[PDB]
């Protein structure tokens, strides 16, 4: 199914609303629903990569395209003291959701380490 | 100066010496001096962009191939369970260094929030 089987692959298709803030034809930005910042948000691609380990070299632009999306997104929100951005992959990252989704989150200093 | 004029700029041109583990014509990766996981190594374009923020839309390509040798370079240091991709925007997001790196930490479980 485009968007695949997760609970993202509804969010791509509209099936079940959230947060929008950023739209393309690749990608989509929506605020996170346990936010750790006061700005937390999330970038997705619309095609269904599961995770990190399992993008292939053809995927750089669209993995990069996550990025730029995050620094429009985070400039659109008034960020002006930057962010961190966090992709987790697996069970050690804390990835949940088999769908690659790349965290931004800013309004408050970051600590470190990141987790 | 190729490379750009930060403590990075030096390693990749190779006049100071780091823990490389991976190196193409677009990337290096190497292990980070104060790691906060077992494995915590950092990947960084030899092009001199100064942060995300700075980076342009033809700069996908580059970002995302950060991303793939993260993901080649934990691969050959045998993360199995996963890891964490990292990258600080400015002073919220914790980067000291102006030139774009991201880390990647595994080995350990990952906590949450991510700093």
């Amino acid at each position: 199914r485009p968007g695949g089987d997760t609970i993202f692959g509804k969010i791509i298709r509209k099936e079940i609303p959230a947060k929008i803030i950023f739209e393309d034809d690749q990608a989509l930005a929506f605020h996170d629903i346990s936010p750790q910042a006061p700005t937390h948000f999330l970038v997705i691609p619309k095609k269904h990569i599961s995770q990190i380990s399992a993008a292939e070299d053809a995927d750089e632009s669209l993995l990069g395209h996550l990025m730029i999306v995050g620094k429009k997104a985070a400039a659109d929100l008034g960020l002006k003291k930057g962010y961190r951005m966090v992709v987790n992959e697996g069970s050690d990252g804390g990835q949940s959701v088999y769908h690659v989704h790349l965290h931004v989150l800013g309004g408050r200093q970051m600590n470190w380490p990141p987790g």
